[PDB]
């Protein structure tokens, strides 16, 4: 749910 804050610059928006 918080992938956007995984490590540094994750793929919060894998879609587009």
């Amino acid at each position: 749910v918080a992938r956007g804050w995984k490590r540094k610059c994750p793929l919060f928006g894998k879609g587009g």
